[PDB]
C-alpha cells in the first residue's frame, strides 16, 4: 500500500460553479492546495487516496478577498477603552473571507505597523492567506523602515500604503506630502513586485476627492494605483466616486456603511452609471469601532441583497469581493476558479448561505462552522 | 467612639448661591474633596464628624478656571534678568483660582515643556488642579515626545498646544505647518481624552485672525478647537475676534490687558454682539512680564466692574471664568457646583471680595488670607 | 427628599474582617469609593441613602494586586501565532485582582510600551488599577520618551523597568548596561515619587542571581529596588533567593510555577528561612504563554490549608507586601482613607464579591462588570 | 480531454535512491513542486498527465544547501578592481546546489545587506530556494532595519547575522558586543521563527575560537546557534574546532579552501573523533576571491572514493546536516512532503540532471534553465 496523502487529493464533485463566471454543474480536482483541474465529470479515481466531496445542489465559489481589516484592533478615538481587539481567525472564516489586507486608522500611537505585520504572518500561518499597508491615517506615514518606498518594496507583505484625507481626523496633509507618498508606494512597488497603491480614507468633508484631483495633477502616478475608500459614506463624496470610476478610478464601498449609500444600493448604481464592475470593490471595515466593534457579516449580506432585491446575477454579485479585488490588487492566485489557482473556495447552498470553506485547499469551515481555530481562539 | 473624620465631611451652610446659576439660599455637602448634594436645608446632623460652616449673608460660587498662566516663569524679551520667577501657590488661591492651564509663551529657549510639567504636577500635589499646554510661540512646536500628537495622547497633564501668530516675536509659521500641529493636537487628544485644543497667541499685525481662516480652508479641525487670546489687545482685531465668535469660535479675553479694550468692556460688547457667554472666556496671562510681572488681581476685578459698572448680574459675570471655560476644555467636575462635581467653592462678600477659598474640599483661604501654602513660600 | 447618591454610600456588614490583620467581626463604610470607617457595629442609618450589604457569615479582606502581567498579551517566542491576546477585565476582577501592573517579556519587536500604557489606562477607566514597567527583556531597554529616567519621572503610570537575566532569551546585557539601567529607574522613582523599581525576569541560566551581586557592586542603587521574579523556577535559584532575601532583599514568587518548587512551598520556605513576609510577594505572570490568574487564589488556599498559616499571613504577599514594596498609597489594606479595594470570600476562601474603588464588579463570584469589548 | 497539466506531474522511475539514506531502487511521485510519494514501483499510470523518467541505472539524491554564498559578489581586499561580480544561477545550479544561504564578508562599504537582499529574491524567483544572513565581518552589525533584532525578526529571507573573529579584517570586536549580537539573532530568530544562528568567519589568529567560549561565559545563547566557518584552515584551529564540536557546536568547513586540511580529511577527521555527522558542514564559500562551486561536489566523491564513506554518509554534510541546523523545513531529505530538489547522477557521482522544486534546471549535465541576465 503506497502513501500519496501528502497530495492532499480532494475532488469537489457536481456543484454549480461560479468561478465567478457561471460554469455550470462542474467539478474541482484539488491537490497540494492549488486547483488543478476544473471540469465537468472528472473521474473519481484520476487520483489516489482522493477526498471526494458530493456538493450536489450547492454551489461553489470564489473565497472573499476583504481588502480592508484592522487586524490588530482599532478604535480608540474616545479614549483607551475604545480600542478594539484583534480579529481572531474564526471570524473571517466563518465569514466567507479567504484572504485579507489589514491597516491601520486613526491611531498610529498605540498601534504599531510592525504588530500589524506580526499579525499578518500569524493569519498565513493559520491557513489563510494576508498581506497589509504601511503608514495610517497619518502623514507624513508612519512607517517601519523610515521610509514608504522602502517598507513596500522590501517588507514581503506590504503591496502599498494607507492614509486619510477630507477628514477631521487627518494629519492635515499638503499636496506635495500626499503626491510624494504616493510616488513612493507607486516607485517601491514595481520595485518589490507589488501593487503600490495608495488608499485613502475619506471623511466628510465637504472638499471629499479634491485633494486627489489635486494630488494627480501634482504627479504621474497612474489613477489606477489610488483607491478612495468608504465612498458610500455620503451622498456628494459617492457622487463624485461614480465620475472617478468613470475617468478610470477603482472605489472602494464599505460593507459597513448602511446610510445614506447603502452597500449593494452603492453597487447597483455604479452600474446605472456604466461602471464596470471591474472597477468596484467591497471591503467591510471590519474590527473598527462601531460601543461595537464592525463585524464580517455584511459582505455576504450584500452579495444576498443584490441577488434577492437587486436583480444581480450570482456572477456579477460576487466580481466586487472577489475577481475585481484580486484584478486590483493584483493578487495572483485569487479571486477566480481556474486551474493553477489556490483553492480558496466557498461552498454555499443555493439561498446563498455558507456551510464550508477552503482556504489553500483546507476545510476551515464546515456545516457553516469553524472547524479551524485561532491558536488563542476559545 | 467611631471616626469618620477620614470622609472629610464639611455642611456650608446658607450662603446665597451662584452655581454660577441662581440657586438662591442654599445648602452644600462636601465629603471626600467632592459635593455629594446641594439642597436647601441640609439637616446639620446628616453625616457624623460634620464641619458646619455659617454662610449667612455670605455668597458662594465655583472657584475660578485661569486657563493662561505662565506657571514656571515667562519674560525673558529684553534680556535675561526679565525672565520672571515660578508661580507661588498662594497668588493663586488668594485670587480666587482653583484650577490653571500652564503654558509657555516668547522663550522656549531657556525654558522647557518638562519643566512645566513638573510645575503643574507640584500644584496639584499641593492642592490645586492644574493641566498644560505642549509648544509655545515657536512653530514647529518645542515638546515633550518628539510630536504634538504624542504629547497630547500620552502625556496626562496636557491638553493641547500653544503657537504664536501674527506677532513680531513669531516663528514665522506657514499654513501648513499650523494646519498640521492643529491636526495633531485634535487627533492626539481624542486618543487621550483631552479636548485636543490650539491656542493661539495674538499678536498686533495688521493680518489679525487671517492665518485661523486660512487654516481653517486647510484643514478639517473643527472651529471649537481653536482659540484665540489676547483679543482685546487692538481694535480691529478685537472687531474680527467678535465674527469670529458669532461663526461659532471661542475667544480668549486677557484680564491683564486694560487698553484699547478693557475687560469688562470685551465681555460687554460680545454680549452686545450677541454672542453668547458660553464662547467667551476671560484668562490673566498671569506671572508673564509686564518691569513688572502680571498678577491675578486682574480676574476678581473683571467680575467686580461687569456687576457694578455694568449692569451684569452675578451669574452672568462669573460664566467667562468658570462655566465657559469648564465647557470649552472639557474639565470635567469644575466650573459648577453641582452633586458629583469637586469641591472648588469661593465664598465672598457680597460686595464680591474673597473670604474663604476651597479647592478639592480643602479650605486654602480663611478671612481673604492663604492658610495652605506652597512648599517653599515664606 | 434631598439626594445624597452622589456620595455612594455603602456599609458592608457583620463580615469577619482580615485587614488583613485579623479583626474578627467588624464593620466597613464606603463613600466615594474610599474606606470612610472600620468598625464594630456601624450604625445603619449612620449616612443618608446608604447601600448596606449584609456579609454576615462572610469574610472580608484587600483586594489582590498582581504585579506581574502581561496585558497587552505575551508570548510570539515560536513565532507569530505564539502572541497571546490581551488581558480581560472580568478574568482579573474574577480572580480578585484589582490593582495590576503590566510589564513586557521577550518581545519587544511587536509590542510596544506605548501600547501598554494605553491599555493601562484603559484599565483605570474601567474600574480597576492599573500601573506599567517600562523596558522589556531587552537591554538596553526600549522606553517611550527614550530615557529610562525620564519614562520613570515623566509618564505617571510607569513606576520602575523590566529587564531579563540569566536567560537563553536576554539581550546579554553586562553590569555597566545593568547598573546603569537600574540607577535611571532609580533617580527617576524620586523624580516622579515612584518607587522606582528594578524587575528582573530570571532564567534557567546557571549564573542565577550572580548579575544582581555584580550590579551591587558597581554601583549605589539599594538592595530594596531589585526584584527578581520567577524565583521559584529552579532550587538553585531559589536557594540563592533565600539568601538574597536574607540579604534584605525582597523576592517574587510565580504562582503559574508549579515545579519544581511550588507557590505556596517557596513562601512557607522562606518564612521558615526567617524572611518577614514583607520581603516576598506572589505575582501570576498572567496571560504569558494563555496562563490565568486563578493561581493565585489557589496559593492562598494552600498556605491555610496545607501549610498552617493563618489567613492575615496568607494573604500578605498578595495584599500588604506587594503595596507596601511598590509604595501603592491607598492600597493593599483595609483602613480609613484607603481605596475600596474588597473581596468577599465564603469561610473555605472562595471569593463572591469583589469592589474595586466602591464598585461592585463580581457577584456570586461572576463578574458583573465587564470590559468595553468583552464577549 | 480533461487538462491536468497543472499538477505538474512528474515520476521518477528506477533510480537507486540516496535520501541521504540509502533505499535501494525505489521511485520518486512529484506534484506541485512537492514530493508526494516514495516507494518501489509505482504506476506509470497512477496520474493523468505524467511525465515519467526512466532513471534506471542513476543515483538520485537531494539538492546540495550551500549555506556559504556571496551572491552579490565579495572580494574588494586589494582594491576596488577586486569586487567580484554576483553570482549566475546557471553557476550554481550546475554544481548541484538548489538552496543556499547568502552574505557579505569584508567590504560593507560598497556591499549592502538591501542589495544581498533582492539577489535573494531574484533566486526565489528565478527557480531556486534562497535565504540570506544580515551583518558582515563588520561588529557593530550594518542592518537593514538598524538592529540584529529586528532584521532576523521582520525581514522574511533573513535567518541569522554573519561576524568575523580571529582575523586581520575583522572590526576588534569585544565580547560584549559579540554577546549582544549573538543574542539579538537568538531572540529574533524565535520571534520569526528562525534559526536565529550567528556565523562566525574565522581567520588566522592564534587566539583560533577563543572569543566564542569567552561569548558563552557572557551569554546565555546556545551553543547549537554558534557557527564558527573555514575550520579547516589551519591545524590549531581545526583541533580546536574538534573540541567545540565535542561541546555540542556545529563545525562548518570549507570546501573551497584545500591547505593545510582538506574538505574531506577534515570531514573525515570529525568523524573518526567521535562526532556525528549531524554536527558537521560542509560550505563553498563561493564566489568570493572568483571561488566557484565544484568542490562541494568534489568532497563528496573523494570521501567515498578515498575515505570509505558510504554514498549516504558523504552527502550529509551538504543536505541533512545543513537543512537540521539551520531548520531548513522541507529541504535536504527525499520525504513525502518535502520540496522535490534533486540530483540525478551517475553510478560514479556525475551530475546529470537537477531538479528545483520540481523544475528541470539542468539537463545532461547543462543548465537548461538561467538567470534573466545571463549570458
Ligand atoms: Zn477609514
Ligand atoms: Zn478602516
Ligand atoms: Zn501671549
Ligand atoms: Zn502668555
Ligand atoms: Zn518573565
Ligand atoms: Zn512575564
Ligand atoms: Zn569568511
Ligand atoms: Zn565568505
Amino acid at each position: 500500500m503506497i502513501d500519496y496523502t501528502a497530495a492532499g487529493f480532494t475532488l469537489l464533485q457536481g456543484a454549480h460553479l461560479y468561478a465567478p463566471e457561471d460554469r455550470g454543474i462542474c467539478d474541482v480536482l484539488v491537490a497540494n492546495g492549488k486547483i488543478i483541474a476544473v471540469a465537468s465529470n472528472i473521474p473519481s479515481d484520476i487520483v489516489p487516496n482522493c477526498t471526494v466531496v458530493d456538493l450536489s445542489g450547492q454551489i461553489l465559489c470564489p473565497g472573499f478577498i476583504d481588502q480592508h481589516v484592522h487586524l490588530i484592533g482599532g478604535g480608540g478615538q474616545a479614549g483607551p477603552t475604545t480600542r478594539t481587539p484583534e480579529v481572531a481567525l474564526s471570524r473571517l472564516t466563518e465569514a466567507g473571507v479567504t484572504s485579507v489586507v489589514g491597516l491601520l486608522g486613526t491611531d498610529s500611537i498605540s498601534r504599531h505597523p510592525e504588530s500589524l505585520l506580526a499579525k499578518t504572518r500569524a493569519l498565513n500561518e493559520e491557513g489563510i492567506s494576508a498581506w497589509m499597508l504601511t503608514g495610517a491615517y497619518h502623514v507624513p506615514s508612519r512607517t517601519i523602515t523610515g521610509s514608504v518606498e522602502k517598507d513596500v518594496a522590501i517588507i514581503d507583505r506590504v503591496i502599498g500604503v494607507k492614509c486619510a484625507i477630507s477628514d477631521h481626523r487627518s494629519a492635515a496633509p499638503d499636496v506635495y506630502h500626499l503626491a510624494n507618498m504616493a510616488a513612493e508606494s507607486r516607485v517601491g512597488g514595481l520595485l518589490g513586485g507589488k501593487p503600490g497603491v495608495t488608499v485613502f480614507h475619506m471623511g466628510d468633508s465637504k472638499k471629499a476627492l479634491q485633494p486627489i484631483y489635486d494630488l494627480l495633477e501634482n504627479c504621474d502616478v497612474p489613477i489606477s494605483k489610488l483607491l478612495p475608500t468608504h465612498v458610500n459614506r455620503n451622498v456628494p463624496l459617492f457622487e463624485q466616486a461614480l465620475e472617478f470610476a468613470r475617468k478610470g478610478g477603482t472605489i472602494d464601498i464599505t460593507s459597513s456603511i448602511d446610510e445614506p449609500v447603502a452597500p449593494a444600493e452603492g453597487i447597483a448604481r455604479a452600474v446605472q452609471a456604466g461602471i464596470p464592475l471591474a472597477r468596484v470593490t467591497l471591503s467591510s471595515d471590519g474590527n473598527g469601532s462601531q460601543i461595537g466593534v464592525a463585524g464580517f457579516e455584511t459582505l455576504l449580506e450584500t452579495v444576498q441583497v443584490l441577488v434577492k432585491d437587486y436583480d444581480f446575477s450570482i456572477s456579477d454579485a460576487l466580481r466586487p469581493l472577489t475577481s475585481s479585488v484580486a484584478g486590483f490588487l493584483n493578487l495572483t492566485g485569487k479571486g477566480e476558479i481556474l486551474p493553477g489557482n489556490d483553492a480558496d473556495l466557498l461552498v454555499m447552498t443555493p439561498e446563498l448561505r455558507i456551510e464550508q470553506v477552503y482556504a489553500r485547499g483546507k476545510l476551515m469551515v464546515k456545516d457553516g462552522k469553524a472547524c479551524v481555530k485561532g491558536t488563542f481562539e476559545t
